[PDB]
DNA sequence: GGGTATTCGCCGCGTACCTCTCCTAGCCCGCAAGTATCCTATTCCTTGCAGCGGT
């Protein structure tokens, strides 16, 4: 059996531009279905919560 | 047990005299390694503007 499991778009974080969350704000805006960001501590968390 | 045999480690190896040379280690300072910072050039990257082409 096959199980549509594509890998990630291309995301990244970086202050070199502008706007460091480009690739992030324009594929949270054409996806459809969910999204489920996945962290491994809690205080990450909220360093990914900010 | 218990006697024989092999091995091992200590003790020993002349008296008197004469000449010569040579006898230093430990600590303080400045070097190295790592780490951290500031400071000053020096390159690199991003965005905004002047000139040129398409309509």
């Amino acid at each position: 059996a096959n199980l549509g499991f594509q890998k990630l778009p291309d995301l990244a974080v970086q202050a070199q531009q502008k706007a460091p969350l480009d690739a992030l704000r324009k594929f949270l805006e054409t996806f459809d279905g969910p999204v489920v960001f996945s962290v491994e501590s809690e205080g990450r968390r909220e360093a990914l919560g900010e």
